[PDB]
């Protein structure tokens, strides 16, 4: 049977640029340094808390608020992303050409704040390629003013199905007609569970929940030939 692809949802970090760029370990270091600044922890204790909060709540920001700390998202993102070596993100001309050839609607779906995402897309040369962006603010629209308690509006992040649902609703996605590209195996599982077709980025081998796997995102031009199909049924 034929299901056309009318929409592509792209993760940002480590999907539209390769993991080996080195942004991901810088973000981990920055989160540890944020916890040292907040709590006067050693770096070693900071790392221990980061991974616990990441595992339990989805991120250190999510966890701090769940535990009763009134950490505004801007404080966190300014520290953790603001400090990043954005200069190390290389433009990808092949990718820009590909996205421009692709006729389907293209969406960004990221846990990062919009400010970070826009900086990354600018470095990549992709700032006009996407017609919707579902970012941290999108998933957490009530988290920027006063709250009754620190966790009145719990932080929503990928890979939660809550996050998936917000992406699908904001972008008005038909999951049967949509492919989702992400480097994170848990995000791929979540996407598959809400009916999306899935492309694991950063591995050549598929997980059980990946329809395709490519090491680099530009490989979809040949690995996913249905992108170029013209049938609509
Ligand atoms: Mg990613």
């Amino acid at each position: 049977d034929f299901s056309p692809i009318n929409c592509l949802i792209f993760d940002l970090d480590d999907t539209l640029y390769p993991l080996k760029t080195g942004i991901a370990p810088a973000v981990k270091k920055n989160i540890d340094d944020f916890l040292v600044e907040k709590f006067g922890f050693s770096e070693s204790k900071a790392s221990s808390l980061r991974v616990e909060l990441f595992k339990t709540y989805g991120s250190t920001l999510a966890g701090l608020r769940a535990l009763g700390h009134d950490v505004h998202p801007d404080e966190y993102h300014s520290f953790v992303h603001g400090r990043l070596p954005y200069g190390s993100i290389e433009p990808n001309n092949k990718l820009r050409n590909l996205l421009n050839k692709i006729k389907q609607r293209k969406i960004i779906f990221t846990n990062s704040d919009k400010n970070h995402a826009v900086k990354v897309l600018k470095k990549l040369g992709l700032e006009d390629c996407f017609e919707e962006m579902i970012c941290f603010e999108t998933m957490n629209p009530n988290l920027f003013g006063s709250t009754t308690r620190p966790d009145e509006y719990p932080v929503v992040l990928k890979p939660s199905l809550t996050a998936m649902d917000i992406c699908i609703r904001v972008a008005n996605v038909d999951p049967r007609r949509t492919v989702f590209l992400d480097d994170n195996i848990h995000n791929i599982t979540a996407g598959k569970s809400v009916g999306l077709r899935t492309i694991l980025v950063g591995r050549a081998e598929k997980t059980k929940d990946a329809d395709y796997a490519v090491e680099t995102v530009t490989e979809i031009a040949t690995a996913v030939p249905e992108i170029w199909a013209t049938a609509t049924a």
